Order: structure tokens, then C-alpha cells, then sequence
């Protein structure tokens, strides 16, 4: 084994809620080490970088505009500014017939829509920063399906703008769960405009990473944990087949808690029993180019034979245009076996119908970056939550020197996950 690594605290994955966990603990005087799985740090925060430095973002694409993004943007020294996306025009075009139509009738636009929304979903206001903190008995409208809760509120005239800003199908999904993908702070932050690094999302991580320095181990992954009372040790594996023993006073986990995931991992009865209960969705982040589409249009998907304009999964959510000419993003979102093959496939498929109906002179395009996002979407059962799931899952918080953040446990929006580690650290650091 390589020589053993002690530090105050060992994060394991180095996305976007474990590096700043690792540099909000640093400020603490913490010292911490970062285990990750890929090569670079930032997770689902993902820039290409063309021959002329042009920053091609291909998975976030920007933050909310509040305090705790511009305290942690600012911290790492990386310029920043509104979101300005490359000029295009809207084409609404059913890419699941291949054929071009219009916005649905009867839709808002965003800001419209969300006023009516926001109101809808004010009486919900323990959600108001993205965590999971709900009241029991658990208010029925909150985890009836989402399109009952329209019907309700009177907000059909709102869906396809929500649906918009949600990566996945919101008529097949509960309120509560929409909400967590367009709810109070991000309509807000939507409305206003999101900010973002101007050399890239990827920039962030860069910064972070050279503060980190050899307290990042990338291409690394837990093989065998154990968790005490007062402290954890994890053995660690490097591509390169080195093993290391990382001795920390506590574990801060943000690797999704599928059990699949947490191989190696001792658990609890309560834990196995909750994170037994996962279901999930898959998420693909496409970066495209020589597609023979327009430069200068992004491709909004309006699915003309079903309610509201809202296609079923799988489908394509976003196929939009970048500031280098020729390069798109696209976006796709399905079940749990929506697959990488599955998925390129059918982004294929996809874009050669748009030849076939006339709609495009597609041809099959070259794959520059093709990402895994899954799991996106980890949620249970509304019964699961009117039972107190998430009362449940908090109270993980801390068993055994054990601390838990990131996407499954609040909204999985950067500048939400940022606030709810910061609470985690808080418990991290009781007296
Ligand atoms: C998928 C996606 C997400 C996204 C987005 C677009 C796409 C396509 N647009 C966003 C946006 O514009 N604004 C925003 O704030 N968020 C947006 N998102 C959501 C995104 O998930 C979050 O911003 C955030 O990245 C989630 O943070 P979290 O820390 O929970 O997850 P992560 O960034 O994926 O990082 C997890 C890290 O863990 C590593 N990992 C996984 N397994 C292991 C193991 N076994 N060992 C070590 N490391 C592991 C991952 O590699 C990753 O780095
Ligand atoms: C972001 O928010 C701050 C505080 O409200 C504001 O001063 C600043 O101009 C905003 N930046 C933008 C619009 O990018
Ligand atoms: C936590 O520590 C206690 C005491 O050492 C032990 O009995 C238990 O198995 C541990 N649980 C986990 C999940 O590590
Ligand atoms: C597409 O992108 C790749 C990778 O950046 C580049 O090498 C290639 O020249 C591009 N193709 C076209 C047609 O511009």
C-alpha cells in the first residue's frame, strides 16, 4: 500500500457538493482528502474546450444568482457574469415524428407560467430552499401526481414551460419532485438569469483543483470502508492499482446512495432498508458537431399528440446551439435502463427522422463528448414519503462518523446542494 493518509475529513466524490464541501472545510481548518472516480473534478459540471478556448459547457449550465454562489465563485477567484447564451431562433419540432409544429396552444411562456406556479406552491414553503423537510402528516397535494395538481390549481396553462425546465416526464412524476426541479428559489433565479464562470463551469473545478492539489486523488474509488464512532477508514484504489488508506475523523459521502453504489460499504438495517427504496431515471449529455443542423437554432421538443406538449420517456430535452459554430448539446432523459447504447442509439434515430420527414438536413453527427448523468432523479414512492422517508433519510445524518450530501438528499441544483452541505457541515462541526 502507498503510505496512509490521514485527514479531519475524507470526501468521497469530487463533484459539485464534495469540492465545496473540501473547500468550505479547508477555510474551517479541516484538512480533508477528495476520492474521485473520473479524471477530473466537477462531476456533472463539464466544459470542452475548442482549439480557440471557447468554453462548451455540455452538462451545468450556470448558477443561481445568490449569495452563497458569489461568496463561493469569488472565494475561488474565477471571473463571473449572467448567463448570454448564442443568439438562435426557436424551432418547435415533435422530435418524436420528426416533424416541425408550434409552442402548444394555450402555453405560457416562462415568466407567466411560474407566476401562477410559484403561487400554486407557495403553501409549500419548507421546500423554499430545496430541502427535503416536510411536515407529517405530509399535505396530500404535495405528493399527489403532478398532473392531478394541475388540474387542481388551475395551472395547465403553465405545464410545458415547467416541463421545460424539468429533465425528465412531469406527467409521469408526483408534485413534490417537480417542484424539486422548478420550485420557488429556481424560478426565481430563471426570471433574473443564471451566472455562470466565463471560461467555462469547468474553470471552477480548475481553480478548486489547484487549491486541493495532491489532497485530490481522481481515478479513484472506495473499495473497503469502515465506519466507527469516533472516526472512518477507507482502503482506496487508483487506476494505476495502488491502494491507499485514507484514516479520517469523519466520511462525507456524496456518491449516490443506490446500494449498488455503496459496495464495500457497511450499512445499517435502516440504511439498507431506506436506500433499498431508490427508483431513478437515466441522463445523457450529448455534445454533438458536423450534424448538419442550423447554426443558429435550438430545437424545442413539443410533443403534439400528448397533453400539454409534454413528451414521454425517453425523449430528447434539450438540442441546443453553441457559440462555436457546428457544435450542439443534446440532452436525454429515460427510465433506469435507458442505457448508453440505448441512448445513442436512439439520439441517432432521432435526428436521422428529421432527414427522413424533411425537416432537416441532418446526417449522422460526430460524438465529441457523450457523459453519464444517471442516476438523475433519485425519488421513492408517494407512499414511501407519506410514511416519512425523508424524516427517515436525515436521520442517517451522522451514524458512525457518517455524513451524507449532494443530489439525492435536496433539490439537485449546484447553488441549493452548495446551502444544504453547508448544514451538513454545520452538524459535521458540533461541539
Ligand atoms: C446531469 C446534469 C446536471 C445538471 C445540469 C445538466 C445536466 C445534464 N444543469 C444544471 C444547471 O444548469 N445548474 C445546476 O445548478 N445544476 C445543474 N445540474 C445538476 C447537477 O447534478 C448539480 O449541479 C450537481 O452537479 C450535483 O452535485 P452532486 O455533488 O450531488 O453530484 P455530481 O456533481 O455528479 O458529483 C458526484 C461525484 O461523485 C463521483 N463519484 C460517483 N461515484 C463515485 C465513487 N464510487 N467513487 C468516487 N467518486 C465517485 C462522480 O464522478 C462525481 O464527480
Ligand atoms: C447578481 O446579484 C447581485 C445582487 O443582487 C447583483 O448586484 C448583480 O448585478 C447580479 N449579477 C448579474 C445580474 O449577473
Ligand atoms: C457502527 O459502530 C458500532 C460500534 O462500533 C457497530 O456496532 C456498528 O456495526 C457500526 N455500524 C456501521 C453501519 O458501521
Ligand atoms: C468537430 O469537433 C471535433 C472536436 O473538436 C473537431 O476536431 C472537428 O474538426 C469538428 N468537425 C467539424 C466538421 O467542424
Amino acid at each position: 500500500a502507498r503510505d496512509t493518509i490521514s485527514r479531519d475529513v475524507i470526501i468521497l466524490g469530487g463533484g459539485s457538493s464534495g469540492t465545496y464541501a473540501a473547500i468550505r472545510l479547508r477555510d474551517q481548518g479541516k484538512t480533508v482528502a477528495v476520492v474521485e472516480r473520473n479524471n477530473y473534478l466537477g462531476g456533472h459540471g463539464e466544459t470542452y474546450y475548442t482549439e480557440d478556448n471557447t468554453p462548451l459547457n455540455f452538462g451545468v449550465e450556470g448558477f443561481f444568482n445568490t449569495t452563497v454562489t458569489r461568496n463561493y465563485l469569488e472565494r475561488l477567484q474565477v471571473p463571473y457574469g449572467r448567463r448570454d447564451p448564442a443568439p438562435a431562433h426557436e424551432d418547435y419540432v415533435n422530435l418524436n415524428t420528426g416533424q416541425r409544429t408550434e409552442y402548444t396552444p394555450g402555453q405560457l411562456q416562462d415568466r407567466e407560467a411560474f407566476a401562477k406556479w410559484v403561487d400554486a406552491i407557495s403553501q409549500f414553503g419548507f421546500l423554499d430552499d430545496g430541502v427535503y423537510r416536510i411536515p407529517e402528516p405530509v399535505p396530500e397535494d404535495l405528493i399527489s401526481p403532478f398532473a392531478d395538481f394541475v388540474k387542481k390549481y388551475h395551472l395547465e396553462d403553465a405545464v410545458y414551460a415547467l416541463f421545460s425546465h424539468t429533465s425528465g416526464d412531469v406527467l409521469e412524476m408526483i408534485t413534490l419532485y417537480v417542484i424539486q426541479y422548478i420550485g420557488v428559489p429556481h424560478a426565481a433565479a430563471l426570471n433574473e438569469g443564471y451566472v455562470r464562470p466565463i471560461e467555462g463551469i469547468a474553470a471552477l473545478y480548475k481553480s478548486a483543483g489547484k487549491e486541493l492539489g495532491s489532497d485530490v486523488l481522481l481515478e479513484t474509488t472506495p473499495e473497503a470502508v469502515q465506519r466507527f464512532e469516533d472516526g472512518v477508514e477507507v482502503i482506496v484504489r487508483s487506476a494505476d492499482g495502488t491502494k491507499t488508506l485514507l484514516k479520517g475523523k469523519q466520511l462525507l459521502v456524496t456518491i449516490p446512495p443506490l446500494l449498488e453504489n455503496l459496495h464495500g460499504f457497511p450499512l445499517s438495517d435502516q440504511e439498507s432498508r431506506l436506500f433499498s427504496k431508490w427508483q431513478y431515471h437515466q441522463y445523457w449529455a450529448a455534445l454533438v458537431n458536423d450534424t448538419g443542423l442550423p447554426d443558429d437554432v435550438n430545437i424545442v421538443n413539443v410533443d403534439t399528440e400528448r397533453l400539454y406538449g409534454v413528451p414521454e420517456e425517453p425523449f430528447i430535452w434539450r438540442l441546443d446551439n453553441h457559440w462555436a459554430p457546428g457544435y450542439h448539446n443534446i440532452k436525454l432523459v429515460g427510465g433506469s435502463e435507458f442505457g448508453e447504447d440505448e441512448a445513442k442509439a436512439y439520439m441517432y434515430e432521432r435526428l436521422d427522422l428529421l432527414h427522413a420527414e424533411g425537416t432537416y438536413a441532418t446526417h449522422k453527427p460526430e460524438i465529441v463528448k457523450f457523459a453519464s448523468h444517471t442516476p438523475v432523479t433519485m425519488f421513492v414512492s408517494a407512499e414511501e414519503i407519506r410514511g416519512g422517508f425523508y424524516r427517515q433519510l436525515y436521520e442517517l445524518q451522522g451514524l458512525n462518523s457518517t455524513f451524507w450530501t449532494g443530489a439525492t438528499w435536496a433539490s439537485d441544483y449546484s447553488t441549493l446542494l452548495w446551502g444544504y452541505t453547508d448544514e451538513v457541515l454545520d452538524q459535521m462541526a458540533s461541539s
